[PDB]
């Protein structure tokens, strides 16, 4: 089946953010196949959709019913596996038997369409059976390209249900990781972690800092960081003949415009700041400018004005780090 067991309904916190989901999928396990079929979540990375799909698994299977969970991704793998080892029709019973599917990270459906298309087959089994499908994956159906239109539309037949990990809940859950990894429920450590993270991955990447550092550590070291982050600034304006005051807007004069390109390139190619970093440094706070400011820098490299930034690299490393 592939579960693991540490995933549960019952710690799931609920909030504004997954109660659509959550609520579906319990409304779903007290109906299996017959409410609503198929059920598809979608959601950024570490929104909850593995934990929400596996602890569904989890009850089903406490209940008695048979279950299989697998990413479409290792999906795929078994099917080709299965098909040269000349057991393909082992591969569809096993799959056309379950009373409940789970099928993770659809996305990766895209190109491998003997997979869709053995998918399909096993999908309307156990729909004509009703038997319960969950799918999840990190975008809505309607942007899946790569994956059959006719797949699609059934996905569309039953419930979409986007989810989210809003504020309030990463709150809860940086309380229970705190409480995990034998922190202090303190305010200031609660709050940094509310402003410094997303994921839970990030939490406990912070968490694993502050066990190693100390909180006041961390604080330290990552404040030595953003002075090199503006040593880099400084840098990139007495070579281009810009002031620092000036590099640090959306002013588009590209005596500037040119300038903070190569330090936000500087930032995170000699720094390894990340794109969040580099956008706080610079003062701004959203995603695309960096990304494609980045770019652009790549643009460039098609031996010409890779020396420069190349010679800009070096010396901020000797003067910076
Ligand atoms: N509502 C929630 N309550 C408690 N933990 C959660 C919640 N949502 C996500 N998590 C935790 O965050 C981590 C990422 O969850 P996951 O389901 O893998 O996200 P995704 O599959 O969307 O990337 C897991 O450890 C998961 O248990
Ligand atoms: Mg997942």
């Amino acid at each position: 089946d592939f579960l693991n067991p540490k995933y549960t309904l019952e710690n799931f916190i609920v909030g504004e953010g997954n109660r659509l989901a959550y609520e579906v999928v319990k409304e779903a396990l007290e109906n299996l196949g017959s409410l609503y079929n198929p059920i598809f979540i979608y959601g950024s990375v570490g929104t909850g959709k593995t934990h929400l799909l596996q602890a569904a698994g989890n009850e089903a299977k406490k209940r008695g019913y048979r279950v299989i969970y697998s990413s479409a991704d290792d999906f795929a793998q078994a099917m080709v596996e299965h098909l040269k080892k000349g057991t393909i029709n082992e591969f569809r019973n096993m799959y056309k038997s379950v009373d409940l599917l789970l099928l993770d990270d659809v996305q990766f459906l895209s190109g491998k369409e003997r997979t869709q298309i053995e998918f399909f087959h096993i999908f309307n089994t156990l729909y004509l059976l009703e038997k319960q499908i969950i799918l999840a994956s990190d975008r809505h159906p309607q942007k899946l390209d790569g994956v059959s239109d006719r797949l699609v539309s059934r996905f569309e037949g039953g419930i979409l249900v986007e989810i989210e990990l809003d504020n309030k809940t990463r709150f809860k859950i940086i309380k229970e990781k705190l409480k995990e990894f034998n922190l202090e429920l303190r305010k200031e450590v609660i709050d940094y972690l509310l402003e410094n993270t997303k994921n839970v991955r990030e939490i406990e990447g912070k968490i694993k800092l502050i066990k190693l550092k100390g909180f006041e550590g961390l604080e330290r070291k990552e404040r030595k960081e953003r002075d090199k982050l503006m040593q880099i600034v400084e840098f990139v304006a007495n070579y281009y003949a810009v002031k620092v005051e000036d590099i640090l807007s959306d002013k588009r004069n590209k005596r500037t415009s040119e300038a903070r390109k190569i330090a936000m390139y500087l930032c995170r190619k000699v720094c390894s700041a990340s794109l969040i970093e580099i956008a706080r440094a610079f003062k701004r706070k959203d995603h695309t400018t960096v990304i494609h400011a980045i770019r652009s820098v790549e643009e460039e490299k098609k031996r010409k004005f890779k020396h420069l930034v190349g010679f800009l690299e070096k010396q901020a490393f000797d003067k910076i780090c």
